[PDB]
């Protein structure tokens, strides 16, 4: 009997039976809606062909793959399998406590035991070796630690005597009513003086502190909200895996390492099957020096990846509603279940689960043969429980240690989970890869031990830009492939009709993992996840999840220590509005922050808000000088202190530039892995920044986000001082860039910065063409960034406007030389509106853009402001515009065949077409069928279609005006005769 007991179900004789009634064939016309809801005694059956099967047994022809040594109390494997292992794989950690107490019967070395006897962290490394074996090799040993101010605890108790200390903790212990589990003892603990560091400040000295050594986080966590009250705390929030890798050189979050001998040759023990802890096929104790990194061995093994997506069906009412997990009439019918290698790549196992028979289509089983893939194994059940049990009972047997699909984040697995926490009281602790106790949870963001979810949904948002993001939608546009058959609406009325149509539903479930599964094998996420795992000295599982400040905070961890630091723990020339005929540039600073940050020595340790014991060294060349904020900060360069950041990213940059430099004289395998890294080093790069400015997050230091701030402002600034002096004349710029001989337009030359932005600025060309202005731009940029500012610092060119409205702010619409439109801040449609007020609306736009004439006439508005408008005509260049307006509203008023074009439709709500029609004196009681409004010749609403077009034409062309929409109203109102006002 398991030391450590099994928590996912072994045997169930009774269980929660809800399944529709369509399901009874045996079926009076009226029993043949919504769901049965009882309890029923015997044991969960699948279907599969004309075979069935206890959905819990192992052993003889089960229907589905397994890779399970223990299945409840049973050790399965063949009597005689003895592997013996040296190298191994590992892509995810555990830390779990472990007491010596509920051991005794484990068959453990009693070093072990030593490392976890009131109680101690255990590290379990999981993977597999190369011939495919799942293992888990448990670490003892790592101890999590964290340091305090020796005279400060030593006077405010007031006992240098290290024993003294830990006793005095013990006793803190005691005291807490929160199972201090007998550990009030003074052995617990080890406590040793240090000479350190607080990171912050240039001036703080190295005082002495005590490092204290603690078995468990239960322990540390209560020590740090209660042992400190005024006393500082450092490094309390590190947890024991990032000691174990940190304390460790080498040692990694994903590799391959190797078990060798240790201290006193001490060996590694296999663990006896009954002790195992997590459903692999072996189990070893050790301690770190058991352990070694295996560099140059780098392949990835024979991991598998699940990729699994779920169709419901809504019960109640009214069944195109749409499904509720927490309805127990609203069922999963089917589950998409497909099983990869990801270090091969091949699909192995295509498997449908199915509530209700299930009779795929010949003609999609042929396209799978056809396509040399698996044919899939369609399992069938008579209850939503019996399938969702079989399910979970594949995901702990078969234990992908990745999983995937598209939103299973968001809607497959909370969906699942809902069902079988809430309706079904099944627990879930034991169904990951620990055999129980283990995480295995959704939040508002889902974590199960020993699994690696990465959703296909976030990737491609990520990536691609797109108007959609729906499979169907994104397989189009990334897999170029077309296929348009299904609506969540349907379901029912195909479910009810037999097992064919459910067939059509399990087709078109398969070909939707399919079509995921292409995809992750196109993005290969895992990998750019692995590197940043591997980079930022974190479990992979945390590399999505878990934001920001995770990726960054453990390299200057290892770095803050490396120098004797200790890190302390939780406690006006920007838009004028108009239009522009004349090409616009837009110059961008490339990761303007990070560069900041290096160029700029800007860390926690070379900051200061003292003038004096500054080792006064002096102004100007060893420091940096700035009014920031309230007051006047200074930051130490680095001769003097180097910045911590500075080198995190310093190294950063010449790794990711020697690995670029490699590229293209590897392999091309070597080289897909060595895009990955390099990418991932920018993931990390862009990452810093951000984790300097979390008032409330893991070291924050507001004082050198908002120096970042002013400094970015400066520097455009300059780049606009620059870009003034240099260029106001042609002559200078044609000596700088002899290719501005071909590009000198008929005007008048002039060069100005009209917006300027976080990181880009906008320049006016004046007398210059559109065409070549793009690449004498980049050289532009090359020119100011080697002229103006250190290294990594570089501005470059993207992106010429041929044309620009500058409304705002943060608001513009531009055409892009060589491209499209390009709308910020603003819309110019609303799913809401009519398509005729969203056609018209748009078409004036573009006139705007695109007729040279409305251009011009549009240009010269700027020459004068709103209100000198007001007094006198507008240029005759608009007379286009007008065209249009007076032209939508004879579109209205006639008995204009394009009903549907003003159709607002504001399941059976919106749906309902209708049109506003002419008529006390009504107020939108005036809608009617659109039909109706033909069959009997019915007007339209002139006076409201129309100033709905005028208030949107109004919001948009404002800019023209200096943003008076009173002005811009009274002005479009020209354009149009009173009568229509």
């Amino acid at each position: 009997g398991p030391t450590q007991r099994h928590t996912y179900y072994s045997e169930c004789d009774e269980f929660r039976f809800i399944a529709p009634r369509v399901l009874d064939e045996d079926a009076p016309p009226e029993k043949r809606a919504g769901v049965h809801d009882g309890h029923l005694k015997r044991a969960p059956k699948v279907y599969c062909g004309g075979d069935e099967r206890d959905v819990l047994r192992v052993g003889s022809g089960g229907f589905w793959p397994r890779r399970s040594r223990l299945w409840g109390g049973v050790d399965h494997a063949p009597a005689g399998f003895n592997p013996t292992v040296t190298v191994f794989h590992v892509y995810d950690i555990l830390e779990n406590v472990e007491h010596a107490y509920g051991m005794r019967a484990a068959q453990f070395h009693a070093r072990f035991m030593d490392a976890i006897t009131p109680t101690g962290t255990v590290i379990t490394l999981l993977g597999l070796t190369p011939e495919g074996h799942r293992v888990a090799v448990h670490v003892y040993g790592t101890r999590q630690y964290f340091y305090m101010n020796k005279e400060e605890v030593d006077r405010h108790l007031q006992c240098r005597a290290p024993r003294d200390l830990c006793e005095r903790m013990a006793a803190a212990l005691r005291e807490s009513p929160g199972a201090s589990f007998r550990g009030i003892s003074a052995d617990h603990f080890e406590a040793e003086v240090v000479e350190r560091t607080d990171v912050y400040y240039y001036e703080t000295r190295p005082a002495l502190f005590y490092r204290v050594y603690v078995r468990s986080g239960r322990v540390l966590s209560y020590l740090c909200d209660n042992f400190c009250p005024a006393i500082k705390k450092y490094e309390g929030g590190v947890d024991a895996t990032t000691r174990f890798i940190l304390d460790n050189p080498g040692f990694v979050t994903f590799g391959w390492y190797r078990l060798k001998p240790g201290r006193n040759n001490t060996l590694a023990q296999p663990r006896a099957p009954m002790a195992f802890g997590t459903s692999s096929d072996v189990e070893f104790n050790c301690t770190a020096d058991n352990l070694a990194i295996e560099g140059g061995m780098s392949d990835l093994p024979a991991y598998k990846l699940m990729c699994f997506d779920i169709e419901c069906k809504a019960g109640g009412e009214d069944e195109l509603a749409f499904p509720v997990a927490g309805h127990p009439e609203d069922l999963v019918i089917q589950i998409s279940c497909l099983l990869y290698d990801l270090s091969t790549t091949a699909l192995e196992h295509v498997l449908l689960f199915s509530l209700g028979s299930c009779d795929l289509p010949e003609s999609h089983l042929n396209e799978l043969a056809a396509r040399g893939l698996p044919t899939p194994v369609v399992l069938e059940f008579d209850s939503e429980f019996e399938m969702l049990l079989a399910f979970m009972t594949l995901v702990k047997q078969y234990g992908p240690e990745f999983v995937t699909g598209y939103n299973i984040i968001n809607f497959d697995w909370p969906f699942l989970l809902a069902k079988l926490t809430d309706i079904y009281k099944v627990p879930l602790d034991g169904y990951g890869r620990m055999n129980g106790r283990g995480v295995f949870r959704v939040w508002d963001k889902i974590k199960v031990n020993g699994m690696v979810n990465i959703d296909m949904y976030g990737i491609i948002t990520d990536k691609i830009k797109l108007s959609s993001y729906k499979l169907n939608a994104v397989a189009e546009a990334v897999l170029k492939d077309k296929k348009k058959d299904l609506s969540y609406r349907d379901i029912p009325a195909y479910y009810a009709t037999g097992p064919a149509q459910r067939g059509v539903i399990g087709e078109y479930c398969i070909q939707d993992s399919l079509l995921v599964g292409q995809l992750f094998f196109k993005f290969l996420p895992h990998l750019e996840l692995s590197a940043v795992a591997r980079l930022a000295g974190i479990n992979i599982t945390r590399t999505i999840y878990d934001g920001q400040q995770i990726r960054v905070f453990t390299c200057l961890l290892r770095l803050a220590d490396q120098k004797g630091f200790i890190l302390p723990d939780t406690q006006v020339l920007d838009p004028t509005s108009g239009f522009h005929v004349n090409p616009v540039v837009v110059f961008d600073f490339a990761s303007l922050y990070p560069s900041i940050i290096q160029a700029h020595n800007l860390c926690f340790s070379t900051l200061s808000l003292r003038a004096d014991a500054v080792a006064h060294l002096e102004a100007g060349k060893d420091y940096l000088e700035i009014e920031v904020g309230g007051r006047r900060l200074f930051f130490v360069k680095a001769h003097v202190r180097e910045s911590l950041l500075s080198i995190l990213l310093r190294d950063w940059l010449a790794m990711r530039k020697q690995i670029r430099s490699r590229i293209p004289q590897s392999s091309p395998e070597e080289a897909v892995l060595l895009d990955k890294q390099q990418a991932a080093i920018k993931v990390v790069c862009n990452s810093v920044y951000g984790f300097t400015g979390v008032q409330h997050g893991l070291l924050p230091c507001l004082h050198v986000a908002a120096t970042v701030t002013t400094i970015g402002r400066e520097m455009l600034l300059a780049t606009r001082e620059y870009v003034h002096a240099r260029w106001a004349a042609f002559e200078q710029l044609l000596a700088d860039f002899p290719e501005a001989a071909d590009m000198r337009a008929p005007g008048p030359y002039s060069m100005r910065i009209i917006y300027g932005d976080t990181d880009s600025i906008f320049v006016l060309c004046r007398g210059l063409t559109a065409a070549g202005l793009t690449a004498m731009g980049d050289k532009m940029a090359s020119h100011i960034s080697r002229a103006l500012f250190l290294p990594p610092i570089k501005l470059e060119c993207e992106k010429t406007f041929t044309k620009l409205l500058l409304i705002a702010k943060k608001k513009y619409i531009g055409v892009i030389y060589g491209g499209k439109m390009l709308i910020k801040g603003v819309d110019l449609v609303r799913k809401n509106n009519c398509a005729f007020i969203n056609r018209t609306s748009r078409a004036l736009v573009d006139l705007l853009f695109y007729d040279d004439t409305v251009s011009g006439a549009a240009a010269a508005l700027a020459e004068r402001p709103a209100e000198e408008w007001l007094a006198r005509p507008l240029p005759e260049g608009l007379q286009a515009f007008g065209a249009v307006l007076v032209d939508a509203h004879r579109r209205i008023t006639d008995p204009e065949r394009d009903i549907q074009d003003f159709v607002l439709t504001a399941s059976i709500k919106d749906r309902i077409p209708y049109v506003i029609v002419a008529q006390k004196l009504l107020v939108s009681e005036l809608a009617e069928d659109p039909a109706y409004a033909i069959a009997h010749g019915v007007a339209l609403n002139t006076d409201y279609y129309f100033s709905h077009l005028l208030g949107a034409a109004c919001v948009t062309f404002k800019a023209l005006f200096g943003n008076n929409a009173k002005i811009t109203e009274s002005l479009l109102k020209r354009f149009i005769p009173e009568v229509w006002h």
